């Protein structure tokens, strides 16, 4: 099945996945110089005060962190979202080392890794329903940078221990996603696609401008962990980025001047 190997990664996806070839893929790079400032943006709204934490989960290709959706608890709207979206899950992608990791890039930029906060938009339901839609996701990428911890995110690599091997999870309440946030909102915004396979069309992407900093111990732990199952040979969880796709007939947007 599908990874991130010379077998099986992001060269091999399209076999298996004819969408990877598509009009509407992501990442991307982001080229500074031509996104042009869109005055008609909005300021994005993260409303993440009673965001539900439940699990975290090793899948095979990185971790997720689950949320409770079956309420408006966590939502994004604003910026150039139509309507409401819901948090279900945040993910990582990172590098084996600090020059490479991320999925988008900035003007070729490839940063030590990259969060996204997804979301899915309330009009359809539910995430399987959102998915076949092409505004039926809203992605949040932030950019990690290695300098300085993010205190915010211990709690994260404390637990990774405990979920080495695929298809370990462990419950993971009461973790604020907030803590995961830069400074600024300003962002970068595109439609694209899902980064892993299926690699469906539905997704708005929010990329912000502002990295978080995360300590070299953080990301150290980031890949501690393992793509492989228990009791399986040890292939190390590292470099679990697509790299970017390109452009074709899309406009990056700035929320800024």
């Amino acid at each position: 099945h599908w990874g991130y190997g010379k077998h099986n990664g992001p060269e091999h996806w399209h076999k298996d996945f004819p969408i990877a070839k598509g009009e509407r893929q992501s990442p991307v790079d982001i080229d500074t110089h031509t996104a042009k400032y869109d005055p008609s943006l909005k300021p994005l709204s993260v409303s993440y005060d009673q965001a539900t934490s439940l699990r975290i989960l090793n899948n095979g290709h990185a971790f997720n962190v689950e949320f409770d959706d079956s309420q408006d608890k966590a939502v994004l709207k604003g910026g150039p979202l139509d309507g409401t979206y819901r948090l279900i899950q945040f993910h990582f992608h990172w590098g084996s080392l600090d020059g490479q990791g991320s999925e988008h890039t900035v003007d070729k930029k490839k940063y030590a890794a990259e969060l996204h906060l997804v979301h899915w938009n309330t009009k359809y339901g539910d995430f399987g329903k959102a998915v076949q839609q092409p505004d039926g996701l809203a992605v949040l990428g932030i950019f990690l940078k290695v300098g300085s911890a993010k205190p915010g995110l211990q709690k994260v690599v404390d637990v990774l221990d405990s979920i080495k091997t695929k298809g370990k999870s462990a419950d993971f309440t009461n973790f604020d996603p907030r803590g995961l946030l830069p400074e600024s909102l300003d962002y970068w915004t595109y439609p694209g696609s899902l980064t892993t396979p299926p690699l469906l069309e539905c997704v708005t992407w929010i990329v912000l401008k502002e990295p978080i900093s995360v300590s070299s111990e953080q990301v150290l732990k980031f890949r501690k962990l393992n793509f492989n199952g228990e009791g399986e040979p040890e292939e190390l969880m590292v470099d679990n980025w697509r790299p970017a796709q390109p452009l074709k007939n899309r406009q990056i947007k700035a929320s800024f001047k």
